[PDB]
């Protein structure tokens, strides 16, 4: 049996009924009622209980209860009166567990034995009424700020109605070691809150307030936190606590769906962690979906265009060395080919592509991925509740299965590969006299520009459905995020698109939304490709002289070599282990995506992010 | 009764069932089914019909149908077969109207009589099936891009199953005159789509694709477009068409609620426009909520703090001239006063204020408004489906009614009369040490994706008006709202998203909330002198700012050297009106304060000085 999956209402926006319906619709079993949400709900606490019963979700926790233990003695009775009022509220809600977070007042008492007495006294009051106290350490607690101190006090208090509540952010934000959790009896842990976050050198209170996200969307080791918990035997609720609102307008349903998806992904990654530490868990507890299929890069890119822009984009691609490999037999679809790169120009009207073109302009409407096990990829995407389309169904006009990406675009699952004959020999009339005119060989990486508010959802989408991994770089902007398939054949850097309201505020007139940021092709000889591309009319960028003067003062290489780089407008980067990067950029194709040609030498593995400022300055002069 | 209120599914994000449920829950009567939404919906068209029947909403339109009239002749039959396939779909959906938008193909023919014949033939095919064709001009149509051309072709075709569809964006983006709609027979208009937008000097196709918003959230004259429509007698569906988007966000149910709210507000403004043009409408058609109460500025500001931060904030306000007017009788709440400015520092734990402090830090958790008619404000806010709280109910710990702001902060509706004579223990001896006389304006820093919702919130519930400023630089247009008589003024800024603080290496990210609070005075030079001696951290402005003012404006005196010596910032309108204002440093990395002097009727905010303020604040770090 799976654990009771819950989520705190503070993790969503909207009215309390809207949150509860979204939580149930996403497949959660339980919900933490955040007290402030009750305060704004016009109905009664018992009406909340009725809503949860009607929706089939349990109220697994009421929270929070602040600053109890160690407050001044002449207010102790007043704090107990407040506890009794919360007890009254919980019995109308139909829940039996309340979270008590450690005291934050500056004048709070810190004597260990006094805290033991206060916590046991609260446990006695809760136990008398048939309720339970879960004690949580805030990372900024005045006297108690770690789970170790919580267990120390809970153990000494020794009351069955008083237990430990664990919060992954409060422990991992202080770089706490979760290993000692295994020494806590499983039945003394009452509740587990999972919360991920980026690692920031920030005040932990503000860090917790604004940057909590779902497991897998940050850079904390979630599985390494849950693994010691499950080793204790604990099988209680597994929950999520993010602090959103009241700013501003967070999609309730998609946030709830992402939350459940993140718990499914957390369970699998936690299960794998236990298997690798030779302490596996009994089957049937942790989500165990099909492993992701292996990948062999991109099968083809599908662009949504009309006949005018599609011909213009096709011209760009022959100047970049692509051959016209042939036209679709019945549709207005052109195939272009170079090396292992296949690009499909879809100009067929009244179709999935045509809608995408009208909705976004010239854009990438689909990507076919080379997968070794097509059915494994499809079943895993379905297990993580992506939307599949069997072939020739809905927007999927291919015969292989497709997975819907968070926007409208599709991901085709193409299994190699026949030989007589492929996917192209069947639907296209291939000109067996094409041959490309350049030496671009494969798609090395492809960057997306995404809205800031949707990027974490895309990150979780690729991490869970396709088992991608983080691939970030620290270099103004220091950090640029990217994802990567396990074996590196697929690489997906992710940039932040400009909002519409800033395009209005700065009175622009050139605003294109989100979509492909750029597509990068590799080659053997950067100079041979630049020469052919520049002469064929590709609008490659002009790099100022001061850039190459700077390379002279820093790298110290052959003088005859650097003057060639300056003449060929080639940009340069070098790692610490002698690997080198040679890459050039084109201007944006009609104010959207641009192209990149790279040469990787002696194991260079980065993206040349050090040259982004130089690229932006070059594109600026237009 | 009311017209049939609809919204196109393309205006929302989510699955088709989620969209339809949100549309029904928001109170719409109908929905336009965008065909692409059907393509991604795993169920059948009749299941869509069943969902809408279960939810109590009608399918008022199917759309779109592209590039029919004037295409080359060997695709006419193929285009009719495509129309017949759509006819099959609409009958399974249970709708009888399809939108046909004007041709955009480059090789489309524009011969007038041939277009009439094509549209007449399509109308005959629709008429045979008992269905209707609604012809819409796209602003970028190859041959037909105006409603005038549409009506000309529809009139000549002269078929009862072929009518006109009007789209406010397609007309107003071309600056078209909507009055000639009054001459169109009401029964020949089949559908009306309302869409607002900012006026931007850009390609209309991309302008329509990315910047459509709900009526009142943009800059177009929505009521001036609907008024001629209703003059024809048209009482058909009134709908919304904005284009969202693909790339996530957009809360489906809040967007649907905002959409309905925008139609209600549009109906009231259109009613008033027709009443002002001596062409009133029969009662019961257009939304008629209580008119907004008149305002008399801010009664008090309520800040959410703890005792440590609250004392430091009290010190800031004391140095700015505020007197400690007294403490609450039972709670940890301090009252501070200067002129007609009341500031409440709420440090009471285990309360609405305490929850707000833990969620946001030091922040403004509520604003009390001076309203002449308290019940009129409350009934209007409820009529536009805001969330009211009676006193001592929920988060409202005052005894006057409160309206919930989108972020959870409260707006108290205070009728003039004693408010602090009941819960505070007033120090009769207070007396301020300023100076400052009233709150002139309050800027909010809001998320980019939530600002349009806030604009509609204040425009509709409280009848605020647009009050924007256009400067010349980066920043060009600064958004602001304003009460009808100007006693309440609300500039709106865009706060930084958290993922940009992540993308850099930031360590102080503080999010949304109050941007700054501005107090006015008589004598800017006196206040600056008084404030500097009391310790207010006023900004020092570099000389190059005043060298620039020398080249921009001509000065009497002596005078510009005096502005520089007191670090006063300056602006001048075209009517001799002048602004004198200074800024403090931010209070603990959030809001800052502003002292202003308005002289010859200056009405702006001094937006020309934003770059100078930001540069000065950055140097101070
Ligand atoms: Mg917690
Ligand atoms: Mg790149
Ligand atoms: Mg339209
Ligand atoms: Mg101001």
């Amino acid at each position: 049996a799976k654990m009771q999956r819950s989520i705190a209402t503070v993790s969503l926006s909207g009215t309390l009924p809207e949150k509860l319906e979204a939580i149930a619709a996403a497949g959660f079993d339980g919900v933490e009622i955040f007290e402030n949400d009750l305060l704004y709900y016009a109905g009664s606490p018992r009406q909340v209980r009725q809503m949860c019963a009607d929706l089939g979700i349990a109220i697994t926790l009421f929270q929070p209860f602040r600053d109890f233990e160690g407050c001044r003695r002449d207010r102790l009775q007043k704090n107990l009166d407040r506890a009794e009022r919360k007890f009254d509220l919980m019995q109308e809600l139909g829940t039996d567990l309340v979270l008590v977070c450690s005291n934050v007042q500056a004048d709070a008492l810190g004597d260990e034995q006094l805290l033991v007495d206060d916590l046991r006294l609260l446990g006695e009051h809760a136990g008398k009424r048939g309720l339970r106290i879960g004690y949580e350490a805030l990372a900024w607690g005045r006297h108690v700020n770690t789970y170790q101190q919580v267990w120390n006090l809970v153990r000494q208090a020794d009351h069955p109605a008083l237990g430990v509540i664990l919060d992954s952010f409060h422990t991992l934000s202080l770089k706490g070691d979760p290993s000692a959790i295994r020494d806590i009896p499983g039945d003394k842990i009452f509740f587990v809150q999972m919360a991920d976050a980026p690692i920031l050198a920030m005040d932990v209170l503000e860090w917790s307030r604004h940057f909590r996200c779902f497991p897998g969307q940050g850079e904390m080791d979630m599985a390494g936190f849950l693994a010691p918990i499950l080793a204790t035997g604990y099988r209680g609720p597994l929950s999520l606590e993010i602090f959103n609102d009241g700013f501003r307008a967070a999609p309730t349903r998609q946030n709830a769906a992402d939350g459940l998806r993140s718990l499914l992904y957390l369970e699998e990654q936690t299960r794998l962690r236990l298997e690798q530490e030779n302490t596996p868990i009994e089957p049937g507890v942790l989500f165990s979906p099909p492993p992701a299929s292996a990948y062999d890069g991109v099968e083809f890119l599908e662009f949504a265009v009309d006949e005018a822009v599609g011909a213009r984009l096709g011209n760009w691609l022959k100047r970049l060395g692509f051959a016209e490999a042939g036209k679709h037999r019945s549709k207005e679809v052109q195939l272009l080919r170079q090396g292992d790169i296949n690009i499909v120009l879809n100009a067929e009207p009244y179709s999935f592509g045509h809608n995408f073109f009208e909705a976004h302009g010239p854009s990438l409407c689909a990507t076919a991925l080379r997968v070794k096990d097509q059915q494994a990829a499809l079943k895993r995407a379905t297990a993580f509740r992506g939307q599949p389309f069997r072939g020739l169904v809905g927007p999927n006009e291919c015969e292989v299965p497709a997975v819907r990406a968070p926007d409208g675009s599709l991901l085709y699952l193409v299994e190699q590969g026949t030989a007589g004959h492929t996917l192209y020999d069947t639907d296209f009339s291939l000109d067996n006299n094409a041959t490309a005119t350049g030496g671009l060989r494969r798609i090395d990486h492809m960057a997306l520009a995404l809205p800031a508010e949707s990027l974490d959802s895309w990150v979780l989408f690729y991490k869970s459905l396709f088992d991608f991994a983080a691939d970030d770089e620290v270099v103004g902007l220091v950090k640029s995020r990217a994802l990567r398939s396990q074996c590196g054949t697929l690489r997906l850097p992710l940039n932040i698109s400009e909002n519409r309201n800033t395009a209005i505020a700065h009175a622009l007139s050139s605003y294109r939304g989100s979509g492909v940021h750029h597509i990068a092709f590799d080659c053997d000889d950067i100079f041979r490709e630049v020469a052919r591309a520049k002469l064929a009319g590709v609008p490659l960028l002009e790099i100022p002289l001061n850039y190459y003067d700077d390379l002279a003062a820093r790298f110290d290489f052959d003088d005859e070599f650097l003057s060639e780089l300056a003449y060929y407008n080639v940009l340069y980067d070098r790692d610490a282990q002698g690997g080198e990067l040679f890459h050039v950029y084109t201007e944006p194709f009609e104010e959207r995506f641009f192209f990149e040609i790279i040469q990787r030498k002696a194991g260079y593995a980065g993206y040349g992010a050090a040259n982004v400022a130089v690229r932006l300055a070059a594109m600026a002069k237009a």
